[PDB]
């Protein structure tokens, strides 16, 4: 099958993933470059979600220049009644791949942990909060993580990444929380309260200081300080992100 965004046109090779209104592909284009086109349905859409989807966009587009852990968004098309997006291909969302390898090289993860960084610290500078981080929306390209999205257009749900005062019911400690349980599954292979099923008994363990969460000694004892400072329940006594772009586990060989 194909498909023209704009000028060009885009064979399609295989669908990545569907949101559900959405469907990604991955594509060829004329000059057989291998991309990733989005397609969008506009037919049933509010002008509330019609704005989150311009909005979500052009943060989008505008962050492109500032971080190269940024999803590169080289064209759109966008009409009254669809959205077509041509970003670059990556390999494969964090999620499905922390799902499928058993184990994870303390290299490989310090480095995931350093692009995870940078990415939520471009867009806390520009002042977005993502508020619902979880590994789905990170995507390896050569090595290299990248942030899908910023969640402001309209795996998901789970509460298992949801820092305790989005429960409690938001300011850049709530993904600095998120954060942290990403590492958390990276380092110890579940999330902090991955251990109990039932979500309102999950939801009352994030909320409880009481309910201690437990750290188990590592090699890695700088590691095991982030997890600490990132998991901090109170966002006043959190880490912040240029906080943790200078700690050692971060900065040290
Ligand atoms: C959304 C999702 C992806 C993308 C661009 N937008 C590019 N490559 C891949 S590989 C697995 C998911 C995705």
């Amino acid at each position: 099958q194909s498909m023209s965004v704009k000028g060009r046109i885009y064979s399609i090779l295989k669908q990545i993933g569907s949101g559900g209104s959405s469907k990604v592909f991955q594509v060829l284009n004329e000059k057989k470059q291998i991309y990733a086109i989005k397609y969008v349905n506009l037919e049933e859409a509010d002008n509330q979600t019609l704005d989150s989807y311009r909005n979500e966009i052009a943060y989008l587009n505008k962050l492109q220049q500032h971080s190269d852990k940024i999803i590169r968004l080289y064209d759109y098309e966008i009409t009254d009644q669809y959205i077509y997006m041509v970003m670059e291909c990556g390999n494969i969302d964090l999620n499905s791949w922390l799902k499928k390898k058993k184990s994870i090289d303390p290299w490989e993860r310090k480095s995931y942990w350093k692009n995870m960084l940078e990415a939520v610290h471009t867009i806390h500078q520009h002042g977005i909060v993502h508020s619902d981080l979880k590994p789905a929306n990170f995507l390896i390209v050569d090595g290299m993580l990248k942030l899908i999205d910023f969640g402001i257009a309209n795996q998901v749900g789970t509460v298992n990444y949801m820092p305790p005062e989005a429960i409690k019911d938001i300011s850049p400690k709530s993904d600095v929380w998120s954060l942290g349980c990403i590492l958390y599954y990276m380092t110890y292979g579940k999330t902090p309260f991955q251990q109990i099923i039932n979500q309102i008994s999950k939801l009352h363990a994030i909320i409880d200081p009481n309910h201690e969460i437990e750290f188990p000694d590592i090699p890695e004892k700088d590691l095991q300080d982030v997890l600490k400072c990132c998991l901090k329940r109170d966002p006043k006594q959190r880490i912040s992100i240029p906080e943790l772009l200078a700690h050692p586990y971060v900065q040290i060989q």
